[PDB]
């Protein structure tokens, strides 16, 4: 029986996903993807192609009504009428959206065609995801649509520069995204709550800090952490949490708006807030560790440098620069890797980086890499240690 | 270990899949993305609905060089900077949308970081497969990115009119679709290399032709089918070349300049070319069947309700309509069936239709339903059998 | 591919059965035996009943030269050729006996023909094990081999007597099993190896002492615990181990040179060794748990209920009689405790008893079942307690 | 769920069995006993060496009673009562015999605790099939039970000589097997049913006779195959099916009981009966194929020589002699070929060759090795054609 077949592969599957641990089941994702590419007939291919689209447009349809909240706190199935009745839609565009949304998993469907939560209805709930979805569809789908023709019209050039990229053809403007964005409300709002999602695991899981700390000595009053563009300072929070009487500064840097939104969730003590744009030379002299968490990945190799040459004047011979950012491999690239790659050359004119183009970089910035800490996998997250050359 | 259980899993679902047919394998691949959706990480689900829509992009940027045709004729494993600079392309640019298609499968890419075709390769090449992936890029996507302040705006009506949907927001017109993309001649283009895709299987794999004749008589000149909008007329095609011996006028119907890019495919005796709207009066009477495929889902009931109230007063008693369309079931239904449905409301103000409501629709014509004969698994197509009520 | 999709199930399975426990292994191995059986074909059938007994003959030969205790020793693989010269064995035969052994896991082949010790290797290397392989050997083939025309000549009885069953046409004696045992002193030295195999699990995982305990009281000096037939003493061990502070007498009982063999692995203060014949009346007088593990299977109902009530005149209100021994199901049982039953049947003229079977001989004895404590799956073991009627 | 994962194994071994062909499952099949012996505890390896000889008995009681031959003819489950009843078995006895039964397969029970034959109890029904397992329990296994004790009276000698091995000590006679079983009844009844179980598949599978043929020529009169110690003529019936107008002699050669018992089932035509001892000089001249099917590995080396020095002396330059036997590889040799050798030394005092020693044998008989034509997997039988030297 062919369903039962089905309901076997299921079966083991989740069975073997379910014992392994998260990067063991991030493999397992991306095989099953691998599989469904290799597996799909022709015509399945443009389908998908077609189809996979409307998910994102279907979400952000979803996340305006507040469906997904209502039905992740319903303690019952609801029909399609209750839920049309009770978020203020036409009833049976409320059924056509339910059963699209049930087919890809965005709800689930029960046997009486009434609509529980699934694991994708409580992650669109959440405000910070929520927010990254709603990015995908306000900024980066429109960046993608232009890319095509941008590059056709300009001869398929080498993309370069941040004010020169298919964000300006999008958005018509000439300015780079994050000067344009400066001037927008409801994006600037999007924006704001997208720095409350924290990525888990992070660089703390498999950092050796006291081999790295070495006899640094904290006196007199030295930092431990200055966190450069930290936002709302998740690795601050993590590594007083992880460290908590490990001496030294731990400093959060950021611009004064994104300060004030951290206040709420800071610590009372032993986090400071200290407001520096990192196009200026460090403030903060002789550190033990500056680190840089998803910040160089959005910018050109020309203002990447400009941002770490601010900051080796700070360093003394025990500080370090850390990188913690995206790693891909030299071949073998993952599609999480590489579509980021393809965004933030469509958006920021930005590129992902190998580790010996980090190496480059950093070696202009009169940097060497002393150590590269990897946390997440497949795809490469590390913190890497960069000393004074 | 990790990568060894990895890899037996993808050696045994390959097994199963080889050993099943063409349905038991869509069973499988539909498995394959509910698992994939349910062990994916919150994070995972808004990484994949940021990143899955670059797919399109970059396979219209790939269109666009002839980097698939080409790359599909090629003897050996290409280096990137042999596609570059054979192609017309940056060298950096080259090298990273190649990184990406292989990350997706879009490419293959060598232990030596070169590049081969894949399956996906090879359908992108396709002409007419090529065209459905540039369809979904140019008229889908633009009709999708329109639909949610469509839907807000209008405070979430049931959509029924073609002429008020969100293609009119998308595209700054009153028009709909259908007339508007007659004015544009590169989509025009574009859809007519649609045309020559050919659907597999087709209803002829599960139509019991001689049980529906019975002792249907074609003398003096009857028609045997009648194709109405018929396009390459790949069912008359098809038709022909399963029972040679049957006699009849076998016809296909559309309008002058999809009869004429038929020609060149067409048998050069049999099939007769006959141009007609089919928003007029069928002019061929009596025929044992008038045949529609894929052609009703593309019209809201009103419209559709008058294409078969043009017909209808050709008929005698032996007369039949075959409806060759989408049948979603009441509940469960797939994405390729659902995605369908919310495109099409978008674009078309259409809906897909069950099999309840396509019964309802004939019997508003006066037609009442003999027999459906399902041919694709486990998304259904079927030929509906219409007689007069 | 062949090859491929083989290991692949290898690799699966081997992944499934790490995850789980012990009992989640042993129904993957009762699981693999079926599909195996399932799936051989009438030809294999044959073979495998032809051939799957001489593993018991070889690994016999093993155990004669030692092999497994060397093999188990060695910190490199050995040839063929050295095994001989070593352990004084002709060396085409020692070549025969290690494919054969290799062929069926009871050692390792490398793949430059030498040879190392498998998990099966080990096993048998181990004093207790390796005499329930001898005792299979000497003890059970033989009374397996005259079970058929024994029936065949008795007209298939119901066997209920010790004195008049397969051993006694097996040996060419009139006396019952453990009788004749105990006149032959090879036979019964390896049985005193035997003693020392401990199995796991055991009923303390499960048994819920406190509970059963209640308010007892342990003064003057009365016993907590009596271990009738205790063998070695594990359970007496194990109890003192688990619960050291639970005032009460434990009190191995068993006969003399058992006793005796069991000194050296004893705690040398907690536990009291007591010779004490189970046909004759109990001494200790009103202990809370008399314990019966593995004893009354060995023993038709007529003299399993003798011993029984050599005990109960002993109890009182608060006595418990704990029968620790397999309680199969009533549909469904395992080959490890159906095979049990035909083999003690055609030695002992016994049987393993269902839970039903159990309260009924219970029942006869003035005994009421109290609580049934399972400890291990999917094969049942359980201590049972009884209270007076 | 652990019932719910082995469940889906069970599903899944299943779908991948039923899906590749007989050579495929075979190695299925090794795979799982190979994960049943690495997966197993201590415990449970001596409990299978313990209770799987138990198999072998109780299929000889159920033959002695006829319990597989009437329960494969059953329309409809049977009660234990029912079938203890009308095969004149004690009602007990007969329910313990079935519970075991259904553990191992040898029947299934239902779920109202009945009972329905399964695969293997409708092999046993086979009288061929049934015979191999009775020559089992009356012939392998007083020579398997005797050979660990003969090797060590005898200081493990390397086995070489058919008057010299454990069969002499298992039956209490100076003779070889051959001799002895000349003079017993019932054994020779029940070896002469042995030889009418045809194995499949057989060598015509894959034998390319017009290749081995050229250009001999079977003018005027002579032999195309002369089956050598062929019993029933099975080779030379497949023979004459698969290739019925071949021209020239098919010679069946045996003993003249044999060939008096082989009447009955040969074709009336095309296949000559010929009395003949294979120790005597061949008397068929010239013939193109002598062939010996499972014949030299019931002898040692120097009774083997003999046996094929008797045949070169008829052969002419186009003659060959094929010998179908068994080839196991020089490493990694299956349980099935090994545990043959083990049976055979005990018995017969002769072995198994692989490629090598068979070609040491024919050469000592004047032959070379011109081709060899592998016909199962993955235990290894071939035919093997040799030419004169
Ligand atoms: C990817 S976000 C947050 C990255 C942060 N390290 C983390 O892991 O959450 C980039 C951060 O850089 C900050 N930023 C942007 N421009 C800046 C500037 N010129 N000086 C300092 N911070 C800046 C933004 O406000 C935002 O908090
Ligand atoms: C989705 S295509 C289907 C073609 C065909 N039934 C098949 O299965 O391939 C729709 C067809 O309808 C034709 N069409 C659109 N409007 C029409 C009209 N007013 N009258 C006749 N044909 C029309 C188009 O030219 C096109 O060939
Ligand atoms: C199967 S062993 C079980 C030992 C112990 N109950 C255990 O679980 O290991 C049976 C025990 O019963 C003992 N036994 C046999 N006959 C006995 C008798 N008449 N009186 C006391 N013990 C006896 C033997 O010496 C042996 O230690
Ligand atoms: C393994 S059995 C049958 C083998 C046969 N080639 C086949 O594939 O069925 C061995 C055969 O050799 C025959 N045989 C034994 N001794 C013989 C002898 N001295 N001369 C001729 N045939 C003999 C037996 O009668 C029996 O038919
Ligand atoms: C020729 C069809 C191409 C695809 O667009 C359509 C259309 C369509 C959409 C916009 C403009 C014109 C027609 C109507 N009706 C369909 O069914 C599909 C499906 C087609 C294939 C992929 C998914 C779509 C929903
Ligand atoms: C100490 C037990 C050894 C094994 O023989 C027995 C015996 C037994 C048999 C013959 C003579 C003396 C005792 C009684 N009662 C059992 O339960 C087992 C099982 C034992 C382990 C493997 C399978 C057997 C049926
Ligand atoms: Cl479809
Ligand atoms: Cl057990
Ligand atoms: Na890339
Ligand atoms: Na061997």
């Amino acid at each position: 029986s062919n369903a039962e077949t089905v309901a076997a592969i299921k079966t083991l599957i989740q069975q073997l996903a379910q014992s392994t641990d998260q990067f063991g089941r991030a493999e397992i994702n991306d095989a099953l993807r691998e599989l469904q590419y290799s597996l799909e007939t022709p015509f399945d291919t443009v389908m998908r192609m077609s189809l996979d689209t409307a998910q994102v447009a279907v979400a952000r349809i979803g996340s305006d009504l507040g469906l997904f909240k209502h039905l992740s706190q319903c303690a019952s199935p609801q029909s399609a009428e209750e839920l049309a009745d009770h978020l203020g839609c036409g009833r049976e565009l409320m059924s056509r959206l339910l059963r699209y949304m049930a087919s890809v998993r965005m709800v689930q469907q029960t046997d009486d065609i009434k609509y529980i939560s699934s694991n994708i209805t409580q992650t669109l709930a959440v405000p910070g995801l929520e927010a990254g979805m709603r990015h995908a569809f306000e900024n980066l789908w429109p960046v993608l649509m232009a890319l095509p023709d941008f590059l056709a019209e300009r001869k398929y050039p080498d993309i370069v520069d941040a004010k020169d990229t298919a964000f300006q053809k999008a958005f018509n403007t000439d300015q780079d995204c994050f000067h344009w964005l400066a001037t927008q409300p409801t994006r600037i709002a999007n924006f704001k709550v997208l720095l409350t999602d924290e990525r888990t695991p992070n660089f703390l899981s498999t950092f050796p800090l006291e081999k790295e700390l070495g006899s640094w000595s904290a006196e007199p009053e030295k930092a431990l952490f200055v966190d450069i563009g930290g936002g709302m300072g998740h690795a601050c929070i993590r590594l007083r949490e992880k460290y908590p009487n490990q001496p030294g500064r731990v400093i959060l840097q950021d611009l004064p708006p994104v300060l004030q939104a951290a206040q709420a969730t800071l610590p009372l003590s032993g986090i400071e807030s200290m407001p520096h744009n990192f196009h200026t030379p460090q403030p903060v002299q002789g550190a033990k560790f500056y680190f840089l968490r998803l910040i160089l990945r959005d910018f050109p190799d020309h203002q990447a440098l400009e941002i770490l040459q601010n900051i080796v004047p700070a360093m003394d011979a025990e500080s370090r620069i850390v990188i913690d950012d995206g790693v891909p491999p030299e071949k073998g690239a993952r599609w999480a890797e590489t579509g980021t790659d393809i965004c933030i050359m469509s958006a920021l004119g930005s590129k992902e980086r190998t580790q010996r183009q980090w190496e480059e970089l950093a070696a202009k910035a009169g940097l060497q890499l002393q150590a590269l800490y990897q946390y997440t996998w497949p795809v490469v997250n590390a913190a890497m240690v960069f000393s004074l050359q």
